[PDB]
């Protein structure tokens, strides 16, 4: 997983030239005034802007960025048990399941952005704006 | 930041050769087996093993691991504003404070790796075996 904020110079180092093209087009919105709602992006990645059980994909990754308020997630970091884990639904690319092993939590706050690849699990839950990127792990 | 496990089939995937290189030179080894003290890799990395404020830096990244155990590291994704910091020591590259702000923190388990480039403030808090891994940054 990898936890940093587009607000620090440096973010870049280490990425994925996917994840980082895209931290530089974030860079370029207006983040607070995006519409909750899908905005795409290429013909692959696509952007899901939201204001308001733990979950993990096969498909796609999730680039979470957090736009204003501060929020905690829930991160595994170790391979999910995957014989307890409801079942995957192709449509979403997802599975659920009430608990995360080795769970730590990352706190967020604007700026913040958090990669978690497939079977990475997590749970946004709780304690808001933010946006969640979707690319697709071939292109990595 | 990078939060993996040397233990899920995928971790490879999105990490920086340099990373993947040792990732392998370790996982072919005997952690528990390991002598505590600085161990060489090459002639530019170098690891420590050990049995036991915070820290960042300027040149180096830290490949953290935990052979055994259980660990806390308080950990911070945004960019430290360096006044508050120490004072920077060359010769063992880092600097310290007393705080971190917009602090987490993960909690290590064994399996568990963390990377940690220049600038992310760290504190091995330790609510055990561990080694980190001295990597140039020249080399991601
Ligand atoms: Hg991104
Ligand atoms: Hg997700
Ligand atoms: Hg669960
Ligand atoms: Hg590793
Ligand atoms: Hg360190
Ligand atoms: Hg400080």
């Amino acid at each position: 997983m990898i936890i940093s904020s587009l607000t620090n110079p440096n973010f870049k180092v280490g990425l994925p030239k996917v994840i980082a093209e895209v931290c530089d087009y974030l860079n370029t919105l207006d983040l607070n005034a995006l519409e909750n709602g899908r905005h795409d992006i290429n013909d692959q990645i696509y952007m899901n802007v939201m204001e308001p059980k733990a979950e993990l994909h096969h498909e796609y990754l999730d680039v979470q960025v957090l736009i204003r308020g501060t929020e905690n997630i829930e991160v595994g970091a170790t391979y999910p048990n995957l014989s307890k884990y409801e079942d995957y639904n192709e449509a979403d690319d997802y599975q659920l399941c009430a608990d995360i092993d080795d769970k730590f939590t990352v706190t967020m706050k604007p700026k913040m952005f958090a990669v978690f690849y497939p079977y990475e699990p997590h749970k946004p839950c709780c304690v808001i704006k933010k946006l969640v990127v979707k690319v697709p792990v071939k292109l990595i």
